[PDB]
Formats: C-alpha cells, structure tokens, sequence
C-alpha cells in the first residue's frame, strides 16, 4: 500500500449527518437539563452536558476565539466520539454553539478524534481532524484503525462544516496501530502536518508529511522519536517556534506521552504531557536541546493543543479525571478545559505559560489586604465561603521561617480542604488533596530552580472555581491544574503558615465572573 | 590554682538543700493539683507537674530502673533547673520520687544541669552533673557560666544524695560559654569523661579527661570535633561500644548539635541530635567511618542520654517542644521522655534503635485485624476511639499502587488528624501535621534506603498516646517522634490509600496500659 497518500480525498458517508448532530444535541441537552451544579465550573469551559477531553479546532478566525472539545454527547464517560464548540469575541462572554462533528463517514464510524484548525494562504480556515476505527470492527480488544481527515467550514461563524474525506491513509503494516491527532502549519513555501504514531517497534513517534497545496499529502520522515522505550504513543503532538525577547526564535515540541513509568516527582499520572525546547530546519527531524519537562504539573492535565495568533501561542488543556472516584461524572457533565495560557520563554529559557492578558477581565472587584504577616504557625481567614476567585500573592521568601506555607482552598465544615503550598524541604510549591473528602487524593509537586528558590520572592496567581485549582507559579513558569472536589456548605479559604512566620508582601483576592456557559434555563435561581 | 582539674572537690553550699527541695515539691504540686490531662501521656515519662527536658541520671541500681529529667518545678516554660526522679522495678510500673536535686552550691546555683549515672568498679553509684551559672551573674544575655560536678547517693533507692561539689573547672579563655552534660564510663584500666565545648574559635566539640578515682581528673585532648563549622555546640554526647553483625566492636558517638542549617528533609528541628559510627583507639581521637546521622527524623526529640544494663545500651530522648505554639504549657506540665530504646547495629551497619524489649509488657490485648486491601483511594476506621494503642503493620510496597498510603492517627470529629505515611514520590515514612488543630504543623521524613525500598515490604511501629506520636520503621531503623495534641472528643484511626490501592499484609492494635504515673485518670 506504498501510497497511502491519496492525491483527492477519499469520501465514504455511510449515515446523515445532520441527523447525527440533530440526535447528539439531544442527548447534551438532556443531560444539561438535569445537571448537578455543585462542581461545575463557573469561569471555565465544559460542556453543557456529558463527558469532554481533548481541546480541537483551536483558533482566532473572522472576528472570534473559538474553541472545539472532545465530546461525548451521551454520557459522562468516554463514549462515541463528537465535536462540541464554544466562540467568544473577548475570551470572557462565551456562546454556546452547535454541535460541529459526528461521526457519519466510513472512516470515523467510531469516533471523530482530536484535531487542529489552520488558515490557508486564501484566509479561509481548514480543520484535520484523525478518523477512528476498531481494527477488529468491534471494540479496543484489537486496538486502533486511524486514518487522516480534512473539512471545510461552511460559513465564517463555524456553526458547521462540510467534510471532504480522507486525504491520509495508515499503512497498517509500518505501524502499532496508534496514527492520529494532527497538527498542520506553514514554514517557508510549504505546509507541514505532523501526527503522533507508535512505530512497529512500539516506539512513540511524530511523522511529518509536506504539502503545497494543503489537501495533497508526501511523506517526509519521522520528526521525532521518544527517547524512552517504554514510551509507546505521543498524542496531541504540538510543534510551534516560540520567540525569546531577544529576537530568536527556539521550536518547542510538545506531546501527551503514553507508557513513561513514574519516577520521583515526574510523570505522576497516568499518561504525561510536556514538551522539549531545541532547533528545527524544515524537512529534517527535531534536535532537541532540553530534557522533557512538563506543561503543567498538577493533577489533571492532559491533550494540550495550541495555536498561533498575530505572533502569540495559545494553549489549552483538558483537566484530565484518569483516577477513581470521578465524582462529577454522577452530575450530568465531566470534564472542563483550563484557562487558556500563553506560551512565551523565559529569562532562563524555560517555557512559561502565564495566564492570557484578556483573563484580566474576569475580575469583578478586588479586595486588597496589603502585606500580611504570621508570626509563628497560624492560619488567617480570607474567604468564608469562596466559590469562584482568584488570589495573587507573593511570599517574600526570604524573611519567611515557615517550612510550608500557602493557602486551604475549598475548606468546608467537615474539616476537609486542598492545600496549595511551598514546601521548603523539597524548594516546590505542591497542590495536596490529602484531607479532600471526595475524588482521589494525593499530592503534586512543581519543581523550582535553583535561581527560584535564592530569589527573595516567590509569586502565586490561584484560580479557584466549584471543581479545580489552577496554580500559576511564578508568572506560568509552573502550573499546577488539580480537580478539587469541595464537601457541602460554606468553602472558605485560609492562609496558612507552619512552624514559622509567613511574611505576605501582597494578597489580593478577586471574585471571578461567570463565561456565560453555565447558563442553564431548567435551573431556577430562586 | 586557676588550673581546671582541683586535686579535691571544691564544695561550696550557698542556699539549704532540704528547703529549696521543699519549696520545689510545693511548686509541682501546685501545677500537678490544677493539670488537665487532655494531652497528658499515659505510658510516657512526664512531670506530674511542670516542664521538664533532657532525661539525666539514667541507670539500673539496686534492683530499680532509674530516670531522673531537668525539670522546672515552677512553671510550664523552662527555668531553673532541678531533677525530677522516678523509678520501676519492671519497666512497666512507676513510681514519683522525691525530687533529688535543687541547685544549692554556689557553682551550680542558676541551675543543676544535666548528667549522668555511672556504677564503679565496687558496685557503687556515682552521679556527674553540670553547675550552671549566668555569665553576667543575672540573666541568658551574657551567656552561661558551666562547670561539672559530683554527688554520691545516700541510699540505694536514690531517694536523695549528698553533693560533693566542683571536680572540673572552666578554663574561660578557652572556651566560649558552652561547657557541660558530662559522661563517664570505664574501658580497659582505664575511667573517662567527655562532655560538649564550644572551643575559643566557636566550634562544637567534645573534650575528654582521664581519672583513677573517678574524683580527679586529668585533661586528655579534644575527642572530637564537629566538620561543620556551622555547629557551636555539642550539648548532651554520648559515646559507646556496640557489637556489629559479625561480633566486632564498634564505637557510636552522639550528640545533641546546635547550629546546623536545615537542608532537604535533614537538620529540620531548632537543634538536633545524632550520631556516627567509626573507631576509637582508648585515649585517642574518635575516628568516624560515616556521615552524621539523625537518631530521631520526628518533629520532637532531643538530648537524648543512654547507659549499659547487662550488655545492652539503652537510650531516653526528651521530646522537646522548640517551636510555637505548644498548647500542653496551658494544661500544668510540659515535655515528656520517648519510650526507652535498645541501640543495635543492623545487618546493614547502620544503628537501630528499636523499643526495649520489655515495652511488650504495655500490650493489654492484641487485635489481630490480618490482612487488609484497599482497592483504590478510600479509608477504613482502625479504631473509633484509641487514646493510647500501639499498631503494627507491615505494607507490601511491591503490590501497592498508592501514591501514599497509611494511617491518620488522632482523627476527630472536626477532621482534624496526623498522618503517618509511607510517600512513594520521595521514597519516606513521614509524619504529617497540617490537618491538626492545636499545635505547630509541618511534616517529618524519615530516609529509606535503596535495599529497603528494594525489599518490598515496610514495617512500621506506631505508638499513640494521648499528645504524641513515635513511628518506628522497620524495626527501629529510623524512628519518628511527634507531639500530637488531639481535638475533643473520639479520636479515631483509619488506614488510608490515596490515588491507589494499599496492600497490608498484617495489622495488628494493642491497647497500651499506663505506667501509673498519672495516678487516676478518666477513660
Ligand atoms: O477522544 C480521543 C482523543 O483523546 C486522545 O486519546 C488524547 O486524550 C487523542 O489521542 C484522541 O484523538
Ligand atoms: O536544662 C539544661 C540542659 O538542657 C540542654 O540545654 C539540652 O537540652 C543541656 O545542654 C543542659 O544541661
Ligand atoms: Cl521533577
Ligand atoms: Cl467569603
Ligand atoms: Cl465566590
Ligand atoms: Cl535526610
Ligand atoms: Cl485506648
């Protein structure tokens, strides 16, 4: 099958998609109707209904943020796989839109996998998307059958899109089944794709294909290979050239890693995203330059995509529940994405990923308590009952004695809370669902440099919504996402030193706006 | 005759012994007559009122255990120093004594400091102290003024003594303040002493001086200094012959050092005390063949003070409060000993210190729980209310896919608890406080090493009373020591999985009995 490179698309509808999309609305609707809002998310995205994972068909086109997830229209776990979509013009009032994929071509009967969205050299956006198959017709007993797909929008609103088929086959002999997720850019006078596979070795590996004309594929090589034999399969390969402030550019590759075994603080869960900084001349494979570090370090991370707008690279995560108990999936959702980071590098050439400037404006108020002091092992009280906030503090490191120091988030009557703190025997800051009365529990920990930790101050920007954390460190120079699932009542937040002072050169707690996607007309307030 | 070593002690009496004694039981006894025992220990050494510190005068003698404890019989905080006494014939059942000294010489007359108990060569007991006096004749703002002394007892139940004064003076210009905490003991032909200098330069160091008849002494050389330079301070050291696993001599030197910086998860405490392992040619320098090593991982222990019973080094820590705030201060007493170690050398060279034996003589009954599995994240109640019990498990760390796993121990009503837990990230039994509701927080890691991890079982100890906790991992190869101030009222204790499954391949709980030193108590 040496050409498994189709020169027009391979077109193979097998059920109406319309009727597909009109029967998948129904079933997120239905769940929406009846969903429990206790962890839903009031400043992040999830769907309205069912399960998500994977954050698609990123990008900025005709005015508008739009956003495209995993879905499954059906359930609150992973199930028949759908395009849900979300736009916004600002990042912060958010518009519920139609259900964009479902499978309905021979090629992505069982599910329409993760994908990416680019603009062409004629302004008109173009999706890849992977189409996916049981290899024994049936169910994962056999393993994957993925092949490559391409789309067109039918109107610049992205409220739909005409599918045009496959425009790349797998050649089911050079591979371990796993061939999907697809990124597509520009460099120079030709267009590149690069898509995660698992060699016939099992080695986990990007391919990179070429094309002049965006629908007409060539194989050019293999990109990259991981390192670590035990790693299988990179999904969601990212690959963008990110610039200093120096004037140089640097390639990051990025992937969601599946088989890394954990060692110390690294690839806790159970598969593992992060990237690698190095160089890149087009048509050769990835040199890298740094050991793999994570995107971010917390508990629930996964699938980040990112995209390229007027010079800044965005990213996205899915906070993934892989780990038992998944309370929320008994609510009629499961699943949200984080804020949405920017990806810059930085003074000591590191990958920071701050929250986006327009995340700003989710601030309602500002309530500043200046500098704060504990003398000695104590906590203070900051919210009685916080449901959706951020807090910006700096800790002044060193006039600090405290060995571990932070704030309790989702602190409620029964004793339970989440623990986001700096922990001096280990110089990391580390989110600890310990005494958490429902979800899994355990703790993570962010490394910090050594410059870090000789540094008078450290930074932290935390985001507390009904179900997460997210913890910025140091401007995004670490991230930490954990789910954190509060008990019932009143959710205060406390600041918290250990055996020894805590010096507080400035906390600001704000309360955060709702996007406007948690709307729900079944749910009276009142 | 400025020179350190008096030919004859210099007995000084500046104050009348009996009524400073006296007023010593009347001020224990105002603060045992008012003591809240919320978080008083039930099978742990304490004063029946008052602070008390380092363990003292440890020895076996005329049929009884001895323990004697800086103590001070006037408040909570520490003051000046006397010694509190009790004494068992078991181990197991205890006795108040009289308090046995109050400071009454003029060298000693800011406070009777620490020291020891040794037996001569015709069966006889011997006491060895330190006489503490302020530098500036008032208060700690010009620093210590230490010299050391001694004292015979006047009856073989050690009830009181008759002090014999100065043996050995303080050579000031040679020194920086720091002199004290002696310890004697006899090799070859051959009495020794050593105690803790901080030299003119400021540096940590242990003397020694030789004697004939244990009264006058002759100055030898320094035995010891610490490497770090950081270190001013060697307070309480220990010194001692243990048999290794081939039958070979090994000598294990300790200290209480003050001045280290914290690093990782070592030097944690305000001071901290440990040892080395190495030689020691009688008369010469110790020889160290390993890096400092803590005796005790937990959040509070120090000064610890051991002593030979029939071939066995037998050792008391204090567990000291150092950090604020310390809510038992408010409850009429304040400090209590750890249970009493054995010292050993395991297979891999390294000291253990497991529990004596005879702690097995606490056990009430044993619950024999067998094995248990936790399938994933979750909890089982151990005990719905347990004030002072003993657990024994051994983990089978191969088969456990948690990320952390063991017992929360105290765990009340308001979901406060102490977690005592093996943590798979950092490969350490730790002791977690950040859920307790009285008391400073923060968390202990104990090492394990590679063999250990290799093993693929863990084995812990756990003894809870009603304010502390001590963790003894594998057998006393690290042991962690911890104040632990329980909230009102069951305290439960419940085994604990996260993120993973947990397999205990045997747990067993014993109901600990009291040693009878809080006399009545409410259960
Ligand atoms: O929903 C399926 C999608 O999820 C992933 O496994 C990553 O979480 C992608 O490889 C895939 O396209
Ligand atoms: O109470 C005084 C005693 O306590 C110590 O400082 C150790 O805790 C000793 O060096 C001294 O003899
Ligand atoms: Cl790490
Ligand atoms: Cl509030
Ligand atoms: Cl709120
Ligand atoms: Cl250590
Ligand atoms: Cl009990």
């Amino acid at each position: 099958m040496t050409d498994f490179t189709p020169e027009t698309p391979v077109l193979t509808p097998i059920r109406d998609h319309a009727a597909e999309l009109a029967k998948a609305e129904a079933g997120v609707a239905e769940m929406a109707a009846k969903r429990n809002n206790r962890w839903y998310p009031k400043y992040h995205i999830a769907s309205n209904g069912g399960w998500i994972n994977d954050p698609n068909g990123l990008c900025f086109y005709k005015g508008r943020w739009h956003v495209f997830y995993q879905l499954h229209p059906y359930g609150t776990q992973w199930g028949p796989m759908h395009w849900g979509h979300v736009s916004s013009t600002d990042m912060l009032n958010w518009k519920r839109e139609p259900i964009m994929f479902a499978p309905s071509l021979e090629q992505e009967k069982d599910g329409v996998f993760s994908g990416s969205a680019v603009i062409d050299d004629n302004g008109d956006l173009r999706f890849y998307y992977t189409g996916h198959r049981w290899a024994n017709g049936h169910d994962n007993t056999g393993g994957d059958w993925q092949v490559q797909m391409t789309a067109l929008p039918d109107n610049d609103e992205l409220t739909s899109a005409t599918k045009q088929g496959m425009i790349i086959d797998c050649p089911t002999d050079k591979v371990d089944h796993h061939y999907r997720d697809p990124k597509v850019w520009k460099t120079g006078d030709t267009w590149y794709m690069t898509f995660g596979v698992s060699s016939a070795d099992k080695r986990g590996q990007m391919w990179l294909f070429s094309s002049k004309d965006m629908v007409r594929w060539e194989y050019e090589r293999v990109l990259f290979q991981h390192p670590d034999p035990d790693v299988f399969m990179l999904e969601c390969p990212d690959f963008s050239p990110i610039k200093d402030k120096d004037g140089n550019e640097k390639w990051v590759i990025g992937f969601s890693a599946m088989g890394s075994k954990p060692s110390g603080f690294m690839n806790r869960n159970v598969s593992n995203a992060g990237y690698m900084i190095g160089t890149w001349e087009p048509g050769g494979e990835f040199k890298p330059e740094t050991e793999f570090r994570l995107w971010d370090c917390g508990h629930n991370y996964y699938a980040p995509q990112s995209f390229n707008v007027d010079g800044r690279q965005i990213v996205y995560g899915w906070m993934s529940p892989f780990v038992q108990p998944i309370p929320m999936e008994d609510d009629g959702w499961c699943g949200q994405l984080t804020l949405p980071r920017e990806i810059t590098l930085g003074d000591d050439g590191d990958v920071v990923t701050a929250p986006v400037a327009e995340m700003e404006g989710l601030r309602e108020d500002t309530l500043d308590h200046g500098s704060v002091t504990l003398d000695m092992d104590g906590e203070q009280i900051i919210a009685d009952d916080a449901e959706a906030v951020e807090i910006e503090m700096t800790i002044d490191l060193a006039a600090s004695t405290a060995e571990r120091a932070g704030l309790k988030i989702h602190a409620t009557e029964d004793g339970a809370y989440t623990y986001v703190a700096y922990d001096g025997q280990i110089g990391r800051v580390v989110v600890d669902r310990q005494a958490m009365a429902n979800g899994d529990r355990g703790y993570r920990a962010a490394p910090l440099t050594d410059a870090e930790l000789a540094s008078g101050k450290l930074d932290l920007r935390v985001f507390v919504d009904r179900g997460s954390v997210e913890v910025y460190v140091n401007g995004g120079h670490q991230v930490l996402s954990s789910y954190s699932y509060a008990s019932e009542g009143p959710r205060a937040i406390k600041l918290v030193a250990e055996s020894g002072s805590l010096k507080v050169d400035s906390l600001k707690l704000h309360h955060m706006k709702s996007i406007g996607l948690e709307l729900e007309h079944h749910h009276h307030h009142h």
